[PDB]
């Protein structure tokens, strides 16, 4: 079982991809050859860490069109209610996305000939594709398990398509297709059924280490402020009217705030912000977290593994995809707070992050978290098990 050629595959968002570069990154320094398969986008990311990387997916709008179709029968969204709408992501990520990515990997896996498959677990179609061609495959978590309403319907979605496919699947929930499963949620946080799973295997929550710099002001910051970091993740999980509200929320403190709008968020008209308020497109979040004392934000995977591995306090602000599940997780923890879509105000946002900063039990929280993500067995000592995931 030396040097194999595997194959990592995720979806094509930095939430999907960046959780799976510590094992790959892992990988290859055990000698083994790294193929990445994702969005064409992180190319020069991925070859800058001596993966070979095979661009997969489709554009955002591009999904939805096929799920309107699919469902509705019309191009155009106009004249559905908001819950025939709330129709489309299953659709979007249970069917088009996995039969485009299934499609894909057809040729790479030919060529390729891989000793064993990686599969990010949002990423069905990659399991598929394994699948069909026989391929050694385990599962790669991003987050809390979600036995929740939307993954029952992706899950029914994927059944369908396998079915489709000629793939037979057992009934029941996808359960990364019975493979082995790498699961890098704090093992007290995840839900108690998948924590009890067969064949799981911890992996510590790796921030991806990107060798970018800080913004030069924080060198010259008053560090005797507190540091707010305020983001909505990279995937459409929070509006321009959320972000202002936090800003004008977060903004009356004695502290600093650093904002990160991310790649897809325009705000081009957000308007003007006070002085200690500054505004970054893309910061190396990894690398920030340690110097911040609150993160706020809008409850993804990342953020949220990010603030508690750097036993850091979060308020988020749960509404699409894991989020909830994470707001209940930091919630358990004690580690930070949350608040509903509906309240979401200049002065709920500044009670909540006031609250956050000067009760000392919610650093304590997080930091115990901090501590037991930092005993969990790191890339290194798992990536000894690979070899035996081949067999
Ligand atoms: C917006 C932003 C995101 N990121 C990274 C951090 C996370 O690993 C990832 C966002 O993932 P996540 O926090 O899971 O949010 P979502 O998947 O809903 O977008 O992007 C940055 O490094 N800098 C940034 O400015
Ligand atoms: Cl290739
Ligand atoms: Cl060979
Ligand atoms: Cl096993
Ligand atoms: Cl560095
Ligand atoms: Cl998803």
């Amino acid at each position: 079982g030396r040097h194999m050629r595997v194959l990592f595959a995720s979806l094509g968002t930095h939430g999907h991809t960046y959780p799976l570069l510590p094992l790959a990154t892992a990988a290859r320094a055990a000698g083994h050859e790294v193929t990445f398969a994702t969005g064409e986008g992180f190319a020069g990311t991925l070859r800058k860490l001596g993966f070979e990387p095979v661009a997969t997916g489709m554009p955002v709008f591009d999904g939805f069109l096929a799920a309107l179709r699919i469902r509705f029968d019309t191009d155009s969204p106009e004249g559905l209610t908001p819950e025939q709408l709330s129709e489309l992501p299953q659709i979007v990520f249970g069917r088009v996305i996995p039969q485009r990515v299934f499609d894909e990997l057809q040729p790479v896996i030919e060529r390729l000939r891989p000793d064993l498959v990686v599969q990010e677990i949002s990423n069905y179609g990659a399991g598929l594709a394994a699948l069909k061609a026989g391929i050694p495959t385990i599962c790669h978590g991003v987050g809390r398990d979600t036995p929740d309403d939307l993954t029952r319907s992706i899950e029914e979605e994927v059944r369908g398509l396998a079915q489709r496919l000629g793939l037979d699947l057992p009934p029941g929930r996808i359960d990364g297709f019975g493979n082995p499963f790498i699961d890098i949620f704090p093992p007290s946080l995840q839900e108690p059924e998948f924590r009890a799973r067969p064949r799981r295997h911890e992996l510590r929550p790796v921030p991806f280490a990107e060798q970018g710099d800080l913004p030069a002001w924080l060198s010259s910051r008053d560090t005797a402020r507190p540091l707010v970091y305020l983001t909505l993740g990279t995937s459409s999980g929070g509006t321009v009217e959320v972000l202002r509200a936090a800003i004008d929320g977060l903004a009356g403190l004695d502290a600093d705030v650093l904002v990160a709008s991310g790649p897809s968020l325009d705000v081009s008209g957000l308007g003007e912000v006070p002085a200690n308020v500054r505004l970054e497109s893309w910061v190396p979040q990894a690398a920030l977290l340690p110097h911040v004392d609150l993160v706020v934000h809008h409850g993804g995977s990342g953020t949220t593994l990010g603030a508690l591995g750097a036993g850091v306090p979060q308020l988020s602000f749960p509404w699409a995809g894991d989020s909830f599940a994470n707001a209940q997780a930091v919630a358990q923890a004690g580690a930070g707070d949350h608040l509903l879509p509906d309240n979401i105000s200049p002065d709920s946002v500044s009670g909540a992050a006031k609250r956050l900063l000067a009760e000392e039990s919610y650093r304590a929280g997080a930091r115990a978290v901090a501590a037991e993500i930092a005993a969990m067995p790191g890339p290194d000592e798992v990536v000894r098990l690979l070899p035996g995931f081949a067999s």
